[PDB]
């Protein structure tokens, strides 16, 4: 109960704030003493990566139950994560908002991102994963990212303004990230 | 004076709150009557379009100094033309902010996008313009104007904060922005 009042808490005031927003708006928010809210994360550091992981697993969640796996080919099993991606941003913006501003935070830790595919083995190679930022050195994966998710929010931006025309809006960004992100 | 007061609280305004941003607060930060601002734009739809081109100016006016003419090579020049949208939104963030928000906001008109062109024939053909965003029907224009203003503002993002490979970034968001935007 707290733990997920508190979660959606911070997910609001990221979305709003960035990774700035104070514990007090929080706990407020998710009607908690601020002292209850550092027993469920002691830090922001921790509130951070808590909440990456939950936005993470509430994506990828998503992304699983629209997922075909005979689909064996790359660029179309993308364009299904991608179409996922779009509709569970549309879907939540604020979640959107909120792990955008998080995955390019530099507070996630190398156990944060271990964490994240530990927890949906069937991401990894029920896709054949990638093709995706591979030509990127390691160092840019962090870019890579910012620029899907920048791709991202503006075909949701389109697409939710202008509904008649939202499967072009993400047809095209689509076309634009996959050209962006892959080297053939 | 007075103009170019209110032109420069309307700027901050807007990049900090979207068009929706009040006239009230533009007046007194500009340290004028609100219905002194009227005077200068009667409307909001007037102070987009005027603020739009006066940021247009701005920014082309920039690009015009930093470009070789000897350069015909489309994509060479299109790398430089990045490269100095890129350095003057890292100069200026609260223009670039603002005109994103400007560009795509619907309330700009015809006759302005008109008065651009007009403005800065030397863009025109002293690159034989474009290849960029050619593919798309002219109903989508205005997406491909938010995702290269998407990709920019990411770019900017990362050289901001990484100023240490600040060209790095400049270089490989150039790279997604031209596969995304154009067609061989
Ligand atoms: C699941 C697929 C990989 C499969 C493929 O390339 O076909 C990932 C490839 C790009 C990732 C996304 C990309 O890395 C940007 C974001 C990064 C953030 O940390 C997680 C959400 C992200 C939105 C993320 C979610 C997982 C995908 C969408
Ligand atoms: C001047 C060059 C055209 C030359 C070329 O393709 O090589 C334009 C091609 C894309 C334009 C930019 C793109 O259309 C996005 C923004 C749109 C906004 O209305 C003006 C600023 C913009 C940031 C704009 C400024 C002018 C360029 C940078």
């Amino acid at each position: 109960d707290k733990k997920q009042a508190l979660l959606e808490a911070a997910t609001q005031a990221i979305a709003q704030s960035g990774i700035a927003a104070s514990t007090a708006v929080i706990a407020r928010n998710a009607g908690v003493a601020e002292g209850t809210l550092f027993r469920y994360f002691a830090t922001k550091d921790e509130l951070i990566n808590t909440l990456y992981l939950h936005l993470k697993q509430d994506l990828c969640q998503s992304m699983i139950m629209e997922l075909d796996r005979s689909i064996t080919d790359a660029k179309m099993m993308t364009r299904f994560i991608w179409n996922s991606y779009i509709s569970w941003g549309l879907n939540h913006p604020a979640r959107h908002r909120a792990i955008r501003q998080l995955a390019v935070s530099e507070k996630l830790t190398k156990e944060t991102e271990q964490r994240a595919d530990d927890m949906f083995p069937e991401l990894r190679d029920l896709c054949h994963r990638s093709v995706l930022m591979v030509f990127m050195s390691d160092e840019y994966r962090a870019f890579g990212d910012g620029l899907f998710l920048a791709l991202a929010e503006t075909t949701m931006d389109f697409a939710a303004r202008d509904p008649a025309r939202a499967g072009e809006y993400i047809a095209l960004g689509f076309e634009a990230m996959w050209r962006a992100l892959t080297r053939e």
